[PDB]
């Protein structure tokens, strides 16, 4: 329940690496929080994990691409 | 990509189906059902593994379905969530 809050997902992004190609805000808004390693993030609703973000990737697009049956993704759509 | 299968070669359902060549005769689930749910035989007992999430399942019981057990134990699997 700690990660339901978009604000609490932001706070997980302490130690988010400076190289990473997306921001804590964008990720948190798409339901994702930092797992604490690399540039890996996880969804608070489906638990799906995403990493190795590339320049130009968007948080929502990848989240919906790989975890289409996530309830949060299904509502966003 | 932003996701990555635990076992790329078992990416293929056909490759997964072939892994059941020596599936034991006591194991009641069919290779067809298991492979369709992303699972391939590890070669040990009745233990299968998902090519996507890498989760393992074994000690199957009557009325167990492959997809149901896969989703129950590994609900955040991209194969489960892409189905
Ligand atoms: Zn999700
Ligand atoms: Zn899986």
């Amino acid at each position: 329940p700690a990660m339901y809050s978009e604000e609490a997902r932001l706070k997980s992004f302490q130690n988010w690496p400076d190289y990473a190609h997306l921001t804590p805000r964008e990720l948190a808004s798409a339901g994702l929080y930092y797992t604490g390693i690399g540039d890996q993030v996880q969804c608070f609703a489906c638990g799906g994990k995403l990493k190795n973000w590339e320049p130009g990737d968007r948080a929502w697009s990848e989240h919906r691409r790989h975890f289409p049956n996530c309830f949060f993704v299904l509502g966003r759509n």
